């Protein structure tokens, strides 16, 4: 099955998956020169007040905190997009060391991690649905660097010993994921994918510009997970994150002069 290793990480992923070799994959590198200022995108509405998350989940990949999504609660509008979409889930992509484990890339800058808030167009009634459309989700990006602690991510990383290795859970309610977001809301647009398996076309990219800082040893925490699961060898969860992939025919637009 696929995975972050050397014998099945992203570059052998399209013998499952040709869409991996597609004209809108993601995740890519942000050549911030190029990339226009578009006076016609809005501010990004992003209402978490009464979001509920249920769970976290390690899934052999990353870890998922999931979120009730069935009511109209935790919502992204406005950006670029054209009606709403809910909050189901987010998750981390991480390096081994700092200077890498950001998918998105700025220059060609790698941050140490980087958040992905997944939500649904809601048109689509459902999550299934939305991955077959091509406007089916949004996924708010959010770089991580290393400095001082983020106070709203500990919470996430005292959970985590709990939840060490694949198919693990815990119940998780109450968390605030306003906690994760940078102070300013300025942005970068682009159409993409999902960047795992199976890799659908469906993402309108919203890559936030200001990173989050979180301190060393809160990564380090994220890198004590394990991709395996319990009584099988330890493989320490790091560097589960896709390369930059071919900007094809796509423009990157921005929020801000
Ligand atoms: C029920 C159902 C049906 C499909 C195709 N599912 C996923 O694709 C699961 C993977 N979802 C996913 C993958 C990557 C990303 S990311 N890393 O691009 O934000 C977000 C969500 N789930
Ligand atoms: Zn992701």
């Amino acid at each position: 099955h696929w995975g972050y290793g050397k014998h099945n990480g992203p570059e052998h992923w399209h013998k499952d998956f040709p869409i991996a070799k597609g004209e809108r994959q993601s995740p890519v590198d942000i050549d911030t020169h190029t990339a226009k200022y578009d006076p016609s995108l809005k501010p990004l509405s992003v209402s978490y007040d009464q979001a509920t998350s249920l769970r976290i989940l390690n899934n052999g990949h990353a870890f998922n905190v999931e979120f009730d999504d069935s009511q109209d609660k935790a919502v992204l509008k406005g950006g670029p997009l054209d009606g709403t979409y809910r909050l189901i889930q987010f998750h981390f992509h991480w390096g081994s060391l700092d200077g890498q484990g950001s998918e998105h890339t700025v220059d060609k800058k790698k941050y140490a991690a980087e958040l992905h808030l997944v939500h649904w167009n809601t048109k689509y009634g459902d999550f299934g649905k939305a991955v077959q459309q091509p406007d089916g989700l949004a996924v708010l990006g959010i770089f991580l660097k290393v400095g001082s602690a983020k106070p709203g991510l500990q919470k996430v990383v005292d959970v985590l010993d709990s939840i060490k290795t694949k198919g693990k859970s815990a119940d998780f309610t109450n968390f605030d994921p306003r906690g994760l977001l940078p102070e300013s809301l300025d942005y970068w647009t682009y159409p993409g994918s999902l960047t795992t398996p199976p890799l659908l076309e469906c993402v309108t990219w919203i890559v936030l510009k200001e990173p989050i800082s979180v301190s060393s040893e809160q990564v380090l925490k994220f890198r004590k997970l394990n991709f395996n699961g319990e009584g099988e060898p330890e493989e320490l969860m790091v560097d589960n994150w896709r390369p930059a992939q071919p900007l094809k025919n796509r423009q990157i637009k921005a929020s801000f002069k």
